[PDB]
C-alpha cells in the first residue's frame, strides 16, 4: 500500500495569481485627433464660407 | 402610446456653433517677397542705365 498525490485531497491547495489579468485600455482614435464640440441638442448647425 | 422625438416638434430647440467658420486671410505674395515703395502721387520716374 502507499500515500497517492489523490490520497492527500485538499491538503494539497492550489493556488491562484493576477500575474496574467490585465489589458491596457484603447480610446478612440478620432476623439483623440480632433477637436470634441460641445452639444446641447440633438441638431448643431455650423455655418461655413462657400464663395 | 408614447412621445416621439417628432411627437415633441420646436419644444426641441436646435443648436448652432461658429467653430467652423474662420479662415485665416492669405496676402498679396507680391507685397512680401518685393520692396514696398511708399508713393506720394500717381507717377514716379526711375531712370536706369540704358547703353
Amino acid at each position: 500500500a502507499d500515500i497517492s498525490r489523490a490520497e492527500v485531497a485538499t491538503l494539497i491547495e492550489e493556488g491562484y495569481s493576477h500575474s496574467l489579468l490585465a489589458a491596457a485600455k484603447q480610446g478612440s482614435t478620432v476623439l483623440s485627433a480632433f477637436q470634441n464640440v460641445n452639444m446641447g441638442t440633438k441638431t448643431t448647425h455650423l455655418p461655413v464660407l462657400a464663395t
